[PDB]
């Protein structure tokens, strides 16, 4: 077949029930993670390839950075929780990767500060249950699926994506390749 169990993508033996439709998982301090937003922009070609009716979700992970790591985790979750995602990962992942300007959590403030989003605003999001919660969601969405590494993608919480069987030689390409490949997924 054209698609491959296997190939371009994995079967988890350990299926996940109510999973996400779609599910990237990701690090500011990952290097491939930079490449698939900020010049690939992964996620943005899949979601224009999914079917209609199928939401895609993006979480942040704790195993990479230490401390660090973690903060971002919850900062995600304070992204997620005021609808900010689309003002904030480009400085985020600039900050850690590019400038290396964000050394504390009063680094990532900085940046959800000079994005626009209050400091009472910020503070109030970052102390608050429902963050808690959404950080345990991003938790346990990673431990459901064992994960080890980023970046990644799950679709339906039955097949995981393998991007290393593919060509990289035209970045357009291949992004293209993964987002049809997201879509036949979604669909079987």
């Amino acid at each position: 077949a054209q698609y491959e169990d296997g190939k371009q993508y994995t079967t988890l033996e350990k299926p996940v029930a109510g999973a996400p439709q779609v599910l990237e998982f990701f690090s500011f301090f990952c290097p491939h993670c930079y490449q698939f937003e900020e010049v690939l922009h992964i996620s943005d070609n899949v979601k224009k390839k999914l079917p209609e009716g199928v939401k895609m979700t993006k979480y942040h992970v704790n195993f990479m950075g230490g401390d660090l790591g973690k903060d971002l985790t919850q900062a995600w979750a304070v992204a997620m929780a005021l609808g900010v995602e689309d003002k904030v990962t480009v400085p985020l992942f600039e900050g850690v990767q590019k400038t290396q300007t964000i050394r504390s959590a009063s680094d990532i403030r900085d940046v959800f500060i000079n994005a626009g989003i209050k400091g009472e605003e910020y503070d109030a999001a970052w102390n608050s249950f429902v963050v808690k919660s959404l950080v345990a969601q991003q938790e346990k969405a990673a431990a459901d699926v064992q994960l080890r590494g980023v970046p990644a993608m799950f679709v339906n919480g039955k097949y995981q994506l393998n991007p290393q069987g593919m060509d990289t030689s035209n970045m357009d390409v291949f992004v293209q390749q993964y987002a049809d490949t997201v879509k036949y997924l979604s669909e079987k």
